[PDB]
């Protein structure tokens, strides 16, 4: 239904780095896809918000404890967070996707993987999925202990791909890395706002409306474009 | 009651970058208090670890969904947590604290804030506990946005003061930074070993033993010294 205030301001509590969605740009201001989408619908709708970067962690004890009114933080919906939390209507999907070098024109479907060097972050989503799809596509898994390794072996050419969140990779081709996603991704559910469960319910309200009509006004692609390469 | 280990390995999941409880140090190696103690832990009682530091979201899930064994992450108990997750005796009291500057000598206790600007971290309990306080003791909360500007605002001294968690002010002085903590910490919770609510029993057995004969044997204790003083 059409949402009414019942605040003068709303507190939202999100990570302090999680790039592309929250992060410090190099004048040190607070940016991202979360930050610049939840203005833009708190606007549309009239609503009026104070932000707390805090990290996720203490986001989510911060909405808990009736410190913060809404959580938007990359936060992946799951049904355990459902136990506790109430969502918005879904504002992005999370995709587990494949980057390649862009000046590498040898992997135009999942079949070219076969004899390829794959890599992954140890223990990630991604990780996961790379080991129990090795067999069928025929790949190797190389696995690394962080992000900065695993891209910079990309970019040296020690593995020919690697699997990460969609969001990652595509903000990195928007920062300027030569990258690639030429393959199909595979869907891993979704970002949602947040309120406590049975919290602010109106908060939720202006959410889904606000999103719709960024939807429809064409400020929601324009946002998402941003920060991440478009394929348009 | 024993612990025996059921896998030749077990996996924890943590965060990537929680100083002083686990983050790299200059050689890209994964380090940190939560690192040394559990990796102690399950020396102590014969099992073997696996870590993935994928950041505490990622954590969770990976728990939850059955892909890590067990998630040691700087991870305060809560009730929201205990819906998902069954714990391990706590193993750490997570305090705040007051950093002011190692060589000012007119801070010594609370009274002593009057007057004083002293500075927190937007939207933190720290942030909540200074405003709460502020009329009592007569200080003015000026608010930062990250940490870096607001310790840099102390050592400057356009800040008299700052509330922030007690690791990361105790760590900054293990690392030689100029501050002292002349006031008594404020409890902010506990810290603990989590698994999937209902599984790896023996996980959490096994910790909590280690951590016993930990806390009896001086472990314990060199392991939280090693990083806080
Ligand atoms: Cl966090
Ligand atoms: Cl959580
Ligand atoms: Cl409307
Ligand atoms: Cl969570
Ligand atoms: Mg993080
Ligand atoms: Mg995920």
């Amino acid at each position: 239904g059409m949402a009414t205030p019942k605040k003068d301001v709303y507190t939202i509590a999100s990570d302090n780095s999680f790039a592309p969605f929250e992060f410090q740009n190099d004048d040190k201001q607070f940016t991202g896809i979360d930050v610049d989408l939840l203005n833009a619908i708190a606007k549309n709708q009239g609503f009026k918000l104070k932000w707390n970067f805090i990290g996720f962690q203490a986001a989510v004890d911060s909405v808990q404890s009736g410190h913060a009114d809404g959580m938007m933080s990359g936060m992946s919906i799951t049904d355990a967070r459902k136990q506790v939390f109430d969502y918005g209507s879904p504002y992005y999907s999370s995709n587990l996707t494949i980057a390649t070098s862009s000046t590498d024109d040898s992997i135009k479907s999942w079949k070219d993987l076969k004899g390829k060097t794959l890599g992954a972050k140890n223990g990630t989503a991604s990780f996961d999925y790379l080991n129990a799809h090795a067999k069928e596509y025929g790949y190797t898994v190389k696995t690394f202990t962080d992000a900065t390794t695993m891209y910079s072996s990309l970019n040296n050419g020690s593995i020919n791909a690697l699997m990460d969140d969609e969001p990652v990779i595509k903000y990195a081709i928007k920062q300027g890395q030569k990258f690639a996603t030429p393959i199909k991704p595979i869907p891993d559910g979704q970002y949602g706002f947040a309120v406590k469960k049975g919290s602010n319910p109106e908060l939720i309200e202006m959410f889904n409306n606000g999103l719709a009509n960024l939807r429809a006004n064409g400020e929601y692609d324009k946002i998402i474009d941003k920060y991440l390469e478009s394929d348009a």
